[PDB]
């Protein structure tokens, strides 16, 4: 299982 | 299982 | 199972 | 099974 | 299943 | 099976 | 199983 | 199985 | 099994 | 399994 999540303001 | 998110603002 | 979700402002 | 969506604003 | 949604704006 | 999609603007 | 989409703004 | 998806903004 | 995703903003 | 992801601001 490869879970993965990542925000640019 | 994959699971990926982005948010660019 | 592959799952994606990506946002541009 | 493969499940893709993204917005581009 | 192959499952696909985009939206332009 | 062979599922392709691509999206020009 | 190919499983392919690419979206160019 | 292969799965491939890119984002060009 | 090959999972690949990339966005270029 | 070979799982890959990349993002470029």
């Amino acid at each position: 299982q490869y879970n993965n999540q990542n925000n640019f303001v």
